[PDB]
């Protein structure tokens, strides 16, 4: 038993992150520009255990991961978390379920994902 | 602010907590597997405060059920203006669907289920 937080009333909280989707499809770019005006990112995948929610997100979302593979944080891709896979030509990763990243033209417009971690 | 609390796995939204369980029950077998974790099957009673619900893919027991009305496990009535009723299979239970939908649906038949705890 717990609380889950701070997050914004409009945001998904799970294991103290908060998740928001977002329906409108933009570039990554337009994307991670989104995300950062509300004072968060693109989805960051650092955890299969304390973001197992991610096993039940159906569909493809731009998360904020860039070709080495780094976050937009500029830190690294940590190995075993994420199987990325060709699939059209480019720099950015769509998260797709489970724990998978599909390469793709980071010009072409996703549904997205931001994430803003409390810690 | 905090959202909760709730049980530590479980997903929270102003201040619901939400379990999704993959393994098929009957309404009967899902009703049960939630109060064995101190939870009931979902209920809708907000599109605001549960807007979430927009988001949900597939179908899941909900716990409304019919008796003269619908009526959720706690016993309060299925308020208007919060689910579309559908009937495509006889039944006396009902499985929620985005966009806020309640498929009436055989109580027999196994389906995932959604757990929800306040
Ligand atoms: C991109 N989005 C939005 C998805 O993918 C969504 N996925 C499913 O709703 C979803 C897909 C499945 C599933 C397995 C195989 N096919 N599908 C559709 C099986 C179950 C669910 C599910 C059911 C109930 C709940 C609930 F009620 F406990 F919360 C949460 C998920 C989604 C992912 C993560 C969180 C949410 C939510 F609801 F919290 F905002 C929704």
């Amino acid at each position: 038993e717990s609380y889950c937080g701070p997050c914004p009333k409009n945001w998904i909280c799970y294991k103290n992150n908060c998740y928001q989707f977002f329906d409108e499809e933009k570039n990554w770019y337009e994307s991670q520009a989104s995300c950062m005006s509300q004072n968060a990112s693109l989805l960051k995948v650092y955890s299969k255990e304390d973001q197992d929610l991610l096993k039940l997100v159906k569909s493809y979302h731009w998360m904020g991961l860039v070709h080495s593979w780094q976050w937009e944080d500029g830190s690294s891709l940590s190995p075993n978390l994420l199987t990325i896979i060709e699939m059209q030509k480019g720099d950015c990763a769509l998260y797709a379920s489970s724990f998978k990243g599909y390469i793709e033209n980071c010009s072409t417009p996703n549904t997205y994902i931001c994430m803003q971690r409390t810690v």
